[PDB]
Formats: structure tokens, sequence, C-alpha cells
């Protein structure tokens, strides 16, 4: 499992949520953060290792301008994750 | 260490707080955050690798209602933790 | 690559910011959170694996007042960055 964490331009955050809700990607979490300042969103989920390398391109697609300021997207490793309505544990 | 990391309702934030609290943890971190948009309070808390898990399912249990929405908690690895005010690790 | 998170005093969010421009180091997320509340300021910089203690012990260094609060440094690995302008990973 990976935590997918990226730095948007805050135009852009519709257009993430719609590519990210096309492929089937639920729980994305949103907050406004500065960024070195100008407004930027940081969009994170959570997925499987299998479906990570498609929800980093669907963002960074999404995401582009090509220029100044488009941010970055960071991958982090996932040792376990609990559903908090069922208690279930799971790794990969 | 660890991260853990939980997205929860934000109504169940004193709950887990209590919880927390209840282990001798106290030193937290959360954050005001949206679901999708529906508020969510993230909260971060680094614990050592001793206590992590008695951590997860301290939140589980406290965040917990059965219901659609409840959240997940996730645990990340800390490769390395500062305290600032000495500047010790770990 | 490495992702630095500091939970740190509001006020000393220039100081660290100071510091890690003289190490060359402009491109860093800043966020306000909560801190148990007081508020706190949550500074985020993913660094290169050769630089990531220099960056560490400079934010120690300009976040320290040694009182109560000051707050942490985590260090989590990054499996993979993206820069988004041209889609070129790291
Ligand atoms: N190393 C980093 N660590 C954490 N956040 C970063 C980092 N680099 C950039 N960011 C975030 O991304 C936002 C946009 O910066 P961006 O990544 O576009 O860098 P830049 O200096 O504009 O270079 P370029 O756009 O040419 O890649 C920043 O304001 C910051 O919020
Ligand atoms: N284990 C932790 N996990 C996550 N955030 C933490 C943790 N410990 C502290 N923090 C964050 O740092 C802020 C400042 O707390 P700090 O680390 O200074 O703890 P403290 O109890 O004041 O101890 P001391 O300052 O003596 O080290 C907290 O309010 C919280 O936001
Ligand atoms: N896979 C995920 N990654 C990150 N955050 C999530 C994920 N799933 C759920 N969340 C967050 O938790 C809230 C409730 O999710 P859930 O209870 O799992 O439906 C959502 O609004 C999201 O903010």
């Amino acid at each position: 499992m990976k935590l997918v964490m990226a730095i948007i331009k805050p135009f852009k955050l519709d257009e993430v949520r719609e590519a990210l809700t096309s492929l089937g990607i639920q729980g994305l979490t949103v907050s406004e953060v500065k960024g070195f300042f100008l407004p930027k969103v940081k969009v994170e989920v959570a997925v499987s290792d299998d479906q990570y390398e498609q929800v980093v391109e669907a963002i960074q697609k999404a995401a582009n301008t090509g220029r100044i300021g488009d941010g970055k997207i960071f991958v982090l490793d996932i040792a376990q994750a609990v559903r908090i309505r069922t208690g279930e544990t799971n790794t990969e």
C-alpha cells in the first residue's frame, strides 16, 4: 500500500478529482496549504501497490500546466491500514 | 517509531483524544481536512514500535460507529524522529 | 529521497524558512495545524538522501527555544517523487 500525496495549483483540483474518480479511487482527502507564498492544495489518497502508478499518472496529467509552481507528487509506503468501521486490518 | 495517521469524523476527536490520553500518549497533531465535501479530522501521532499497534487499536475503537464514513488508519515507518526541545533522536 | 516533516511553534516559521533557504531549499509546503490545543505549523520538505540530516539539523536549530511545546521532526522515506511540471520521476 502507498500513500500518494500531491501539492497542486488550486485551480486544478476539479480536474484531479475527476481523474481519480474515473479511476474508481475513493477516499480522497484534501487540504489547503501554503506553498513557498502562494495558496496550494494538498491531495492525499491511500491506494494498493497495484494502483499507485496509475494514480500518480492520473494526478500528474490532470495537474500539469508546464509552468512554474505545478508542484510535486510524493509516494510513501504504508505498512498497515485499518478500516475503522469494521476494525479489519490489511497489509501488502 | 511509527507514524499513525487516522482520518476520522470530526465529532469523534474528543473520544479519540480521551483514548490516547488513557494510553499516556498526549502529544498529537490534528489537521482540518476535506473528504469527498465532508469535513474530516486528520489525527497524526508518532509512536514507538512497542506501542504503535495499541495506539492504532485505541483510535479504531474510539472513532468507530459502524456507519459509513468512519474512515481509516494508516501506519507509516519513521526513519528518524527528533525532539526539537533537546535535539535528541528517537 | 526523504520527506522531512516538522511541527513547530508558529513564530519560528520565518527562522526555519531562512535556514532552509541558506541551504538552497526554497520549495516547501506549510500547513496550519492544531497541537495537543495550541496552534502549530507543519513544515513539509522533500530533500535528497545526501542532504536530509543537514536539513533536520538546520530545522532543529532554527525552531528550538528549549521550552515546552517546541515540537518534533519526523523523517519518512519517499518511494517515488514526480515533478508535475515535466512528469519526470526523481
Ligand atoms: N521539495 C519539496 N518539498 C515539499 N513541497 C514541495 C517541494 N517542492 C515543491 N513543493 C510544493 O510544491 C509547490 C510548487 O512548487 P514546484 O514543485 O512547482 O517547484 P518550483 O520551484 O516551482 O519548480 P518547478 O515548477 O519548475 O518544478 C510549492 O510551493 C510547495 O508547496
Ligand atoms: N508524538 C507526536 N506525534 C505527533 N505530533 C506530535 C508528537 N509530539 C508532539 N507533537 C506535536 O508537536 C507539538 C509540540 O509538542 P512537543 O513535541 O513540544 O511535546 P511536549 O509535550 O511539549 O514535550 P517537549 O516540548 O518537552 O518535547 C504538539 O502540540 C504536537 O502538534
Ligand atoms: N483510501 C483512502 N485514502 C485516504 N483517505 C481515505 C481513504 N478512504 C477514506 N479516506 C478518508 O476517510 C473518510 C471516510 O472514509 P471511509 O470511512 O473509508 O469511507 C473519507 O472522506 C476520506 O477523507
